[PDB]
């Protein structure tokens, strides 16, 4: 009636003293089972032993966890036994273990830095989980780059997982970027740098616009320069360009100027708005022998006469394929009980697919060819028809395909790009298997999705029953987070695949979810895919901050509300953003954390094992051939389902199966950017009382600019907390 | 003989390569290696290549 | 199976096939040559196998 299938579902991967999920697999009942996961060293004592009450037709996880390991990574062979009173069964897989740390991170106002000052920063410490984590250090220091230790402090400890510093700054450091450092116990690095100079900021603000990319067809090129040298006084004066079509064609011996062209579409400046500028391509010759270009601008001031130059926007782009498209959702891998959606679409300079291009769907091997156009959007979707082998590589033109080349110097050349793709099948001895569209696009958290997927079962079933069971599955930080299960209606001959399925968003995941799916069987093949789908950045604990609004100057007295969790402790960096302007926050965000965090997935191969040798081989089952002919070995490259375990993510002991190609050993072989005040207005720590703390700003008057926080919050009623702008004029 | 271009080529196992029975010792090779010919309803005729 | 020549009877020898259609066999199966570096490339050292 049943024949058993087993399946335990072991992340090799362990994050240690940790809940950690972990589960198992059966159905289609059998005697009695009762297996155990146990990590025996050479000797047993190492033994990662968790054996554990087990039954058909239920999914019921524990996150056991682990103490501490010897090494910080040691590779153990993992002997399963499927512990049946009259049938037991092994097989032994090197264990991914990791003595892996808490971790941590650092904060300050800037990396560049004012000769003299004090710096300030702070520090900071979480776990796997979100939360904070209070715990020692072994020290830290800043170091200089001549290989010294500029300032330290020594193995104190946090009072809610974080701490706050400050050190002081000479006027005289070497000029050069300077950094810090902190070693954890294990030795865990983590790195924050900082640079100093007090350069002399230049005087003049000489702006130059231009349009980058380019074509082999243009008309206009409508350039807009704009010098204030103080941001408020355009000088009622004179302006004019060099601007120049350049480039030897990579030729020095020349001997001579370069210079294809040079125009100088001068002007007079006006203090009206700002001085524009527009200036046509033609003139230019923007042709393809018609050589690169550089920009260069002769701003002259009135009644001063110190003319300044500057070469601005002066790499020009050498555009060297003209009409660039791409793809859009194009899935990676596709399938054969369905025709299927790629997508594409097109850019082009200011990205504008000209409406309604139509196109050459060039999806072929099946020679399902049928033409489509242009939406909106430049996008485009689409089904194609299936009965083919394996391989499938399709491709889509509004041009098309020219291998025409008279000589092969082709100095003369030209390129359109083209959106070709090559795609492998999946595995079907099963014979039923979905396939999950992508969720490639927008994702807002604080929800559910249902998922959209499609099944099919070839045969219908051959027998099956009533009901078979089916269920999808998600990978988080070397953990599953949520156990999804499901059933279809009875029918014993049909090919359908109206599926339901849903799952919540909130959080606790990694920035992707390679979800999975499978086709539970009596027959001992299953088969499934991963899907992998995005996970956009949102935090536990929400928070906005607001102050005495934004008017004139000299109000010292002033607030900063900020409302959240009930209780946390809160960084405060109520600062100037045009330094932040200056340099954008290339490193700090809450997506930044999201992955400033290491080891987010890492498929169970990774360096410490190469394989993994299993039982069978290719050459094996020496028995009668087939009738119609011979048929050798060999295999197919087609994406495949012991795969599927490790496209998850992770391995497992089974008895449906993966036989597929192992192998037989010897068979029968035997730049500069502007700047103002460096001065940062703001820098503290609060904590919140349960109704959202207001902290009286001080203003900074005499000052006025873009204004904004660097703030964050942290506790563990709620985990961290961000607002992550809001800004102040 | 066959006057046959090819059979079922496109399979999920491995092509057969050969129309007819081609081997070394194969069965209408024994009515060949004796010489004689014959007309039947089982397998035995080829054409040789 | 290894065997020796009887003064009488000379090697009647059975092997057990348990495998497809390619197969061959040979005895003193042990080197085609005894030295290969026999000289100057010159002259080939055969015994009969
Ligand atoms: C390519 O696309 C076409 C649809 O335009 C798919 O054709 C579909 O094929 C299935 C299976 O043959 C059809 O179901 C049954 O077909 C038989 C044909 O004799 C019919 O007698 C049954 O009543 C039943 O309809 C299905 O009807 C058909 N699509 C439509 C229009 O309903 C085809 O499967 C695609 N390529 C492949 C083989 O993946
Ligand atoms: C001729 C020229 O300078 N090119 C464009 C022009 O087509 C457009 O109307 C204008 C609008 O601001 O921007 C510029
Ligand atoms: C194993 C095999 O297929 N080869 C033959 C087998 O058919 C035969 O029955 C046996 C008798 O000892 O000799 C061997
Ligand atoms: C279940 O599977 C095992 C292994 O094939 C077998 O020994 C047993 O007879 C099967 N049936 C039951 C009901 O135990
Ligand atoms: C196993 O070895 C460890 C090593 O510390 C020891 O603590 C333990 O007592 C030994 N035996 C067990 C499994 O208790
Ligand atoms: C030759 O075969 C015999 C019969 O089994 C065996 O006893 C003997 O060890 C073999 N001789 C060699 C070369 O060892």
């Amino acid at each position: 009636s049943g024949k058993p299938q087993y399946m335990v579902l072991v992340p090799s991967l362990l994050h240690t003293e940790t809940t950690e999920k972990g589960c198992v697999l059966l159905s289609y009942l059998n005697e009695t089972v009762t297996v155990s996961a146990s990590l025996e060293s050479v000797r047993g004592n190492r033994s990662l032993f968790t054996d554990l009450e087990a039954e058909n037709d239920v999914l019921h996880c524990v996150a056991f966890a682990v103490p501490k390991s010897s090494s910080n990574e040691e590779v153990m062979f993992l002997t399963v036994q499927v512990k049946g009173p009259t049938q037991e069964f092994k097989k032994r897989t090197t264990v991914m273990v990791k003595n892996e740390d808490s971790l941590v991170f650092v904060q300050t106002d800037k990396s560049i830095y004012k000769p003299g000052q004090t710096v300030k920063f702070r520090v900071v410490s979480m776990d796997e989980n979100f939360h904070p984590l209070n715990e020692l250090i072994p020290l830290v220091y800043i170091q200089d780059p001549k290989g010294n230790r500029i300032a330290q402090w020594q193995s104190f400890q946090l009072e809610g997982g974080l701490k706050q510093f400050s050190f002081p700054l000479s006027s005289e450091p070497f000029q050069g970027s300077y950094k810090v450092v902190v070693q954890k116990k294990s030795g865990g690095r983590t790195e924050h740098p900082f640079t100093v100079e007090e350069f002399v900021l230049p005087k003049f603000e000489v702006q130059v616009t231009v349009p980058k990319i380019i074509t082999i067809l243009e008309e206009e090129m409508n350039v807009s320069v704009c010098g204030l040298y103080t941001y408020g006084k355009p000088v009622p004066g004179h302006v004019t360009v060099s601007i120049c079509r350049k480039y030897s064609d990579a030729s020095d011996c020349h001997g001579e100027d370069s210079q294809a062209f040079c125009e100088k579409f001068s002007g007079q400046l006006n203090s009206h708005g700002c001085f524009y500028q527009q200036v046509k391509t033609k003139v230019f010759q923007l042709k393809r022998k018609e050589y690169e270009m550089k920009l260069h601008t002769e701003a002259q001031i009135q009644e001063e006469g110190t003319v300044v130059e500057l070469t601005g926007r002066q790499s020009s782009e050498i555009t060297r394929t003209i009409t660039k498209l791409s793809f859009v959702k194009v899935d990676s891998h596709f399938r054969q009980g369905i025709p299927f959606f790629g997508q594409v679409r097109l850019v082009d300079g200011k990205g504008v697919p000209i409406p309604n291009k139509v196109i050459f769907i060039r999806g072929n091997e099946a020679n399902y060819y049928s033409n489509a156009t242009t939406d909106e959007h430049g996008l485009v979707q689409f089904s194609i028809n299936t009965t083919n082998v394996m391989g499938t590589s399709l491709t889509v033109r509004v041009n098309y395909k020219d291998r025409s080349p008279c000589y092969g110097y082709q100095w003369v050349s030209e390129e359109h790009e083209e959106a070709h793709h090559t795609a492998y099948l999946v595995f079907s001895p099963s014979k039923s298997f979905v396939h999950l569209e992508p969720m490639s696009h927008e994702l807002p958290c604080g929800h559910t999705q249902t998922v959209q997927a499609h099944y099919i079962l070839n045969g219908g079933t051959l027998l099956g029953l009533k009901k078979l069971s089916f269920y999808y599955l998600i990978m988080a930080k070397g953990g599953i987070v949520r156990t999804g299960t499901h059933g279809l209606l009875v029918k014993q001959e049909d090919m359908k695949g109206h599926f339901s399925i849903s799952i919540p968003v909130k959080s606790d995941i990694a920035p992707v979810a390679r979800l999975l799916i499978y086709a539970v069987l009596p027959t001992g093949d299953v088969i499934g895919d991963s899907a992998k789908y995005d996970v956009e950045n949102c935090l536990a604990n929400k928070v906005d901050l607001s102050f005495s609004p934004s008017q004139s100057l000299p109000a010292s007295h002033a607030h900063l509300r900020v409302t959240a969790a009930p209780q946390s402790v809160c960084a405060l960096r109520a600062v100037d953003q045009s330094v932040l302007l200056m340099k954008p926050d290339a490193e700090l965000s809450a997506s930044s954390v999201y992955n400033l965090l290491p080891e987010k997935d890492l498929t169970g191969f990774p360096g410490p094992l190469n394989d993994q040798d299993n039982e069978d081989c290719i050459n094996r089952h020496n028995v009668y051939i087939n009738g119609i002919t011979y048929t050798p070995v060999s295999s197919t490259n087609e994406k495949d389902m012991y795969s599927f375990l490790e496209d998850m993510g992770l391995k497992a002991f089974t008895n449906s199966k993966i036989r597929k190609p192992k192998m037989c050993p010897q068979l029968q072989q035997y730049e500069t950017v502007r700047k103002y005040f460096p001065e940062t207005w703001i820098w503290d720590l609060v904590v919140v009382n349960s109704a959202g703390v207001a902290e009286v700003g001080v203003t900074v008057p005499d000052t006025i600019t873009e204004w904004k926080a660097g703030a964050f919050c942290l506790s563990e009623d709620a985990g961290l907390g961000i607002s992550s702008t809001a800004s102040l004029r």
